[PDB]
């Protein structure tokens, strides 16, 4: 056991090991606070996120829990994961905080948006699929993406955080709609916006509620064929989208007006309405547009991913110490 220290940071109490100098705050929300330091043991700056009331209920003792599953798995240089993870107590018993160490990133992808050509786009968009893929294939959908949770360095290389866990403007249309079963795809959706918004500078679906961001989907890229409305098993939604206006598929190379053509192609591919046929993580890969950057064998998948656990219903008391347990086993990264 390292020798630890205490120190207030704002609101907070903070106990973190020796090996962390100069604190610093960088955010906080109902996340918990995250802190910028020096960690003497690598040399390298990381973030610290220190927990907000991490068993408060039986949900936020799971949502810890799945946290610390989720970064303790990811290893992928698109895909944030665990540096150390840590607490000053020294038995289960007195167990009540859990810190997690990341690299340090902090610019995100929209501290960018408001700064954007073609191959800046390429890159960016490359390496949020080449961790999609990743990601996709332990088969664990990341389900927010959004600008905020795409970090960015100072050159150019891009991180995903917040996966598995969980504004309204990157969401697939089959999650407004409440679809239960929607598949990973919802995920390349998401991307899709993001990239038409580097593209032209400006948010392709910025719905005011959840049937004004359907509307304004439909409005791009049409109304339900029937191939696709033979799908829906929901009475509401069938009757919902077959009770708007009927609405024409946009042509894209109108809307993205001088964007490379091989971009609005992919776009076309990421953004359609039917789930089923949406482009894939590795496809995407694969599609022209990436000529410059995509190799097959430096495209990695991920280790297979236990998530048996979501489908458990347990005491507070057991997965504060299903956690315990997982701080316990944490062996650092080489
Ligand atoms: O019970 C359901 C409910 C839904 C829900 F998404 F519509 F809600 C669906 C969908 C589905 C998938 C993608 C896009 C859409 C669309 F946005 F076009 F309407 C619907 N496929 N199958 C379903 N079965």
């Amino acid at each position: 056991r390292p020798t630890f220290y205490r120190q207030e940071l704002n609101k907070t109490i903070w106990e973190v090991p020796e090996r962390y100098q100069n604190l610093s705050p960088v955010g906080s929300g109902a996340y918990g606070s995250v802190c910028a330091a020096f960690d003497t043991k690598t040399g390298l700056r990381v973030a610290v996120k220190k927990l907000s009331r991490p068993f408060q209920s039986i949900i936020h003792a799971k949502r810890t829990y799945r946290e610390l599953r989720l970064l303790k798995h990811m290893k992928h240089e698109n895909v944030i994961g665990l540096l150390d993870v840590f607490t000053p107590a020294r038995s289960l018993e007195e167990f009540n905080d859990v810190y997690l160490v990341t690299h340090l990133m902090g610019a995100d992808l929209n501290n960018i948006v408001k700064c954007l050509t073609d191959d800046h786009v390429q890159f960016l968009i490359y390496q949020i699929l080449r961790g999609l893929k990743y990601i996709h294939s332990a088969d664990i959908i990341h389900r927010d993406l959004k600008p905020s949770n795409l970090a960015v360095n100072e050159d150019s290389e891009l991180k995903i955080l917040d996966f598995g866990l969980a504004t309204r403007w990157y969401r697939a249309p089959e999650i407004m709609l409440n679809w239960m079963h929607y598949n990973q795809t919802v995920d390349i959706w998401s991307v899709g916006c993001i990239m038409a918004e580097l593209l032209t500078g400006r948010t392709l679906f910025p719905g005011t509620d959840h049937i004004d961001q359907l509307k304004l989907i439909l409005r791009l890229v049409g109304t339900p064929g029937a191939e696709l409305l033979k799908k829906i098993s929901s009475e509401s939604a069938r009757n919902y989208i077959q009770s708007l206006t009927q609405m024409p598929k946009m042509n894209f190379a109108n809307v993205f007006i001088g964007a490379n053509p091989l971009a609005v192609d992919l776009l076309e591919k990421m953004l359609v309405l039917d789930s089923d046929k949406r482009i894939t993580a590795a496809q995407a890969l694969a599609h022209a547009y990436f000529a410059q950057y995509h190799d097959p064998d430096d495209e990695p998948v991920a280790d297979p991913y236990d998530q048996s656990f979501e489908s458990r219903d347990l005491l507070i008391d057991e997965w504060k110490s299903l956690t315990y347990d997982e701080v316990i086993s944490f062996v650092p990264p080489p």
